[PDB]
């Protein structure tokens, strides 16, 4: 029991039997108000596979593993579901032939896996592994032979390896070696053609049960959330597992490897790298996007886990848990946006008020609810969660001040050094984009509604990030979107922006069922900037047609004309704003609403209170707009068109 | 009298838009074989335009005479694999109508015309000539709006606001054409203009509605149905958006896919950095980055490579492949050999025309000729294209084993920027080689296309910088696209080829074992590490002295006759872990089908996919009727079908794949 625990902490792991304990006490931390915490927070039943090859739920003794893999299937306490929610707990047993994969271990990750699939409830993975087994025929070994192409001489090579008669004979039947039998020199011999060995798990075998657990990964993304942890490190098959599972945790001081430093020095000659931290630390995972959140110690790693949960609806076939407000919806919004850059993570989170304290400047979600993921890549498009009344959504919020980008020195070529980039406010950039994408599908297979805090002059049409595949990612986020089955609220605050191209891939039409936009007062749209517009639209020509129709003076000339130039060209630029409202928005029919900052938190709040209680019924429309008609009457029909009432309405009728 | 748009087109560098159906027409006669024996109405096509209800109707009507930037037309061409006819959809922009921009109706007959073709579940074909979004401002205001100034001595001082006069706020109806707040200012009243509208349909937003509207049906398109697009002369925002929704492109040279022009990066940037839009989006950089799978040099070689891309895809997403009898014959054997050194994997797979003699050709795995592969410029360790074995068209993915020399174009934005040479070791799957490999599996797969994978890969890039560019999320793409695969999937290890570790993991059978065949070469290797990481790990210095104690006569002073002996009782650890990667050991694991021969490999895998094909069409008429049935239903139904008409002393021929196949091309 402690050399086991002895054996984890020096690799400064946490031991597979010890992790339920971990999470019995973070429950503990995440319960809100002692003394009332709950009866038996914490239940669970450990997965052990039968020699049928069949999960079992049977509980025995910690240490008693014959497989290095431990999964247990628990029910959590927790403020969002108090009588418990369930999830599948996986966890690579790194004592146990130092973490690696064998059948045995493919094998209850794939039924553990394939257990929380049939469910529909959370798989989180914990991390702590050397990839696939290695393996040689070690009887094989100390009895082969070898035939010389010279036998004085081990220079010249070899001709083939070969088995005496007698242990060729004596190996059976076995099945572990291939023999080709040889009348050579005057003696009889068995040139080894092919060697199988009598184990399991030796090569090629392992990789079948690599493929097995990846293609289940891969579908689990799709039908239920997965979480993975890192811890001490993932190589080859498991850190393709925690990247097909997308939602990564790394703990500091680890690893996200798929071949090692000596094992790539080896091959490339020299001593290129250092450290396996080097290659996939938090340094290249945290920032390339690989890895969603770091973390000091495997503890905080077990409260990140039940925090993001904790945003999550039961399983694959429940809503998403909201809860009682603390922070009230009817607030105004105390932050205020600037025509100039500011951090948007104020507008999402508020912030402590800048001159008086210990006050707090508020914002749009509840108070303390903003935890944001992928944090150092991509800067220009903030990604998180957050709640709305309650209710947990998923966020996406543009990044309008210039942002840098650290490209870190190629530690194989010598002369290579850190290529420092800034990036500008308000653009998808290649990496931005596929941010923007990654968050959407994330967020889709959580069964989370999405919302979008709009502020885009475009997509970077540059020579290098043409090159770099903006257009590639820009077309995967009107696909994300396409494919979105919750709630998506698009809104432009204001002095935001959407401009050309931008909101070309995220328009109503794309997905009307569940896209929505709501565009601030003081909000833009327009396919160019007033300028862009001015130059095409508003000449010089124009310009002077302007001034010999305004100007009395105009009426020698171009004296006139050449110190108004600049003048008239203000007026033009003012002129073509006028056509970027969010009241020819509404003219047009493009947004559903226009929203005032300050009370956007309420409408909001109701509008998406009312979406998600209309869905959750359908789980047809015109059915549901005669029910209100029936039950309230054909005098009140005209409530439909407000949010609280029939919120009220429905939270009530049922 | 049109003939001025014809010219307008002429010196655009692209083809007026009633001019490609005659070009579509000549590209049928120019492939089809021997005259003369030219089907009657090789084309026959109707237009299609828009009613004043917004709905899409089939005219017959003579060129020139649209309302709208936009043409649209219904195809019915006679080709080698249709000979009786197959239906496309032909969208394309009208560079001559307001240079091609997208306005209101530009964007509903895109729209309607693509509905049409996935109602259908047909070829959707979009030619790319535009200008994107369409802009514009109110003209009537523009001439009548006066300007309060802040001190209008003096000028400038700035703007108050923009307002009308009580005479133009009247004249202006009744219109709608803008919004304003009635202000007394000094004494006289003003009519504040607080937002303008305009008269006239598509000016701002309305038109990335507009826009909006189309990418989001072209993204459901190439989900559904075959989409093919071109670029001629230029594409632009939405325009360069919906070629690369449709994924597969055709870029002209000399034509540009952008989405800001040089001049408006230049203003926006406040340096003249860009001379030219080919420095954006030219074939220097669509052609070299996989967003433009082709070039071609004028748009008659263009349109030649639609109906070429064509003859590989089936006449609607319900048809069967297009299987054409075969004039290179599937008795024969491969005459090209692979080498234990690096070749161009080209000549397994297209053959080459003959070394020493010339020649003809000296044979590879497929038809003669019917390579044609896509995306030649990008990410060159992987290549990928379409090809017909014994006349069935397929997918083809091989592993590049040259190492490959990557030319970084010059950023003329940054200072100290060259055009930087990157070595790309060749099987090996790099960031950009395996998002290659995962965009081939998922287009091929959406054009109902059976995979064939030359499997030649020592794993995944594993240095920092590597990492650093994301080879975990696209070798993961690989695993999505191929679990998600819905026709046969034929990977094969040619001889000499090896498949280690990371890169058995992505593309095993169990990822999609309804789909997946895999298939070793008797000279091809697989295991976890290669036999110096085995040798490395497992078989170490301890063991190593073991053997020399035990197989050395002398060593029985020791430790001066073991170290002249390490460094080849280590080649004999090397022989011994290489013996565990062979053929046999993968059989015999159950992890391959067959130890395959490359003389016969041709042959064996045609019969074979000749079969899965078969089977796959038997299967889909069964769970019609019987959706609970599975797969082994359908197997021992056709095995005992089989038992018990030719034998039961022909049972063991089931196992026989000709035999399988001539039994039910028969029955
Ligand atoms: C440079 C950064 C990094 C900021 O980002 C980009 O590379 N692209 C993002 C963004 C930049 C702004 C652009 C919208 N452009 C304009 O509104 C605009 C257009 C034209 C212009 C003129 C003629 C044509 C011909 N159709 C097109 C544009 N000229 C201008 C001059 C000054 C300021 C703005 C503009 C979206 C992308
Ligand atoms: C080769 C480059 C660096 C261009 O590509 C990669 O980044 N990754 C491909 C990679 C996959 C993993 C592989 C390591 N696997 C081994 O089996 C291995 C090979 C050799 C090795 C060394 C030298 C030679 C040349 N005689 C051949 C193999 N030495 C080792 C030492 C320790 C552990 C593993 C290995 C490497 C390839």
């Amino acid at each position: 029991l402690q050399a086991k625990r002895f054996q984890a902490q020096s690799l400064g792991t946490t031991y597979v039997y010890d992790f339920p304990e971990m999470f019995r006490q973070a429950l503990f931390k995440m319960w809100p108000s002692p003394d009332k915490y709950p009866k038996d927070i914490l239940t669970y039943t450990e997965l052990v596979l039968d020699p049928q090859g069949q999960l079992v739920e049977m509980n025995r003794l910690p240490g008693g593993n014959e497989v290095g893999m431990v999964a247990f299937k628990m029910t959590l306490k927790t403020l969002e579901y108090p009588e418990g929610r369930d999830i599948i707990l996986i966890s690579n047993d790194i004592t146990f032939r130092i973490g690696s994969f064998g059948p045995g271990e493919d094998l209850l990750y794939l039924r553990a896996s394939e257990l929380a699939r049939a469910e529909g409830i959370p798989r989180v993975y914990l991390a702590a592994n050397s990839g696939a087994r290695i393996g040689l025929a070690e009887e094989i070994k100390h009895m082969f032979q070898v035939a010389w192409v010279d036998p004085e001489d081990p220079h010249k090579g070899i001709k083939y390896l070969y088995l005496t008669p007698q242990d060729y004979t004596r190996i059976s039947s076995l099945n572990s070696v291939h023999c080709k039998h040889v009348e050579e020199d005057g003696e009889s011999r068995y040139v080894i053609t092919d060697i199988i060995g009598k184990e399991e798990g030796l090569g090629v075998e392992n990789l079948r049960g690599s493929g097995m657990i990846a293609g289940e990964t891969s579908q689990d993304y799709d039908e239920i959330v997965t979480i993975s942890m890192v811890s001490c490190r993932a190589l080859g098959i498991g850190a393709y597992l925690v990247r097909l599972g997308q939602r990564v945790i790394q703990v500091e001081n680890s690893h996200i490897i798929l071949t090692g430093a000596t094992a790539l020095n080896k091959v490339l000659g020299r001593d290129v790298y250092t450290s396996n931290n080097q290659l996939g630390g938090v340094q290249i995972m945290h920032h390339n996007g690989v890895s969603h959140v770091t973390v000091p110690d495997d503890f905080e790693g077990v409260c990140t886990i039940l925090e993001w949960l904790s945003y999550m609806p039961k399983d694959n076939r429940s809503p998403v848990p909201v809860v009682t407000p603390k922070d009230p919806i009817d607030r105004e919004i105390e932050f205020q946006p600037s025509r100039g850059p500011y951090d948007p993570r104020w507008l999402l989170a508020g912030r402590p008020h800048p001159t008086l304290k210990g006050s707090w400047q508020s914002g749009f979600f509840d108070q303390g609810s903003f935890k944001e993921i992928m944090v150092p890549w991509a800067q220009t498009v903030v990604t998180g969660r957050a709640r709305l009344g309650g209710i947990p959504v998923g966020v996406i919020a543009a990044e309008t001040r210039t942002v840098e980008l650290v490209v870190p020195a190629d530690p194989a070529n010598l002369d290579s050094e850190a290529k420092i980039i800034q990036q500008a406010g308000q653009v998808w950039f290649p990496d931005s984009a596929y941010k923007t994408a990654q968050a959407i599908k994330d967020f889709n297979r959580e069964k989370l509604p999405l919302m979008i805090f709009a502020n885009w002059r475009g997509f970077s049409g540059g020579m290098k990030d043409m090159y770099d595949q903006v257009l590639k990612f820009g077309a995967y986020i009107v696909d994300g979107l396409r494919k979105y089955r919750q709630p998506v609220l698009i809104y432009i605050p204001p002095y935001a922006e959407v401009r050309g191209g931008s909101w070309a891939v995220m328009d109503t039409s794309i997905n009307p069922l569940c896209i929505e936009m709501y565009a601030d007062r003081e909000s833009r749209a327009s396919v160019l900037e007033p300028e862009g517009t001015v130059e095409i639209k508003y000449q010089k020509k124009d310009l002077v047609k302007t001034i010999r129709r305004l100007d009395p003076i105009s009426k020698q000339l171009k004296a006139r004309e050449d110190l108004l130039l600049p003048m008239y060209h203000q007026v033009a630029l003012h002129f073509a704003d006028l056509h970027d409202t969010a009241g020819r928005m509404l003219e047009k029919g493009v947004i559903y609403d226009i929203l005032e900052w300050k009370t956007a938190r309420s409408f909001l709040y109701w509008r998406l209170r009312r979406l998600l209680l209309e869905s959750q019924v359908k789980q047809v429309q015109s059915m549901l707009r005669r029910w209100f008609v029936e039950t309230e009457g054909a005098v009140k029909a005209y409530l439909w068109d407000n949010n609280q009432t029939v919120v009220q309405w429905l939270e009530a009728h049922g």
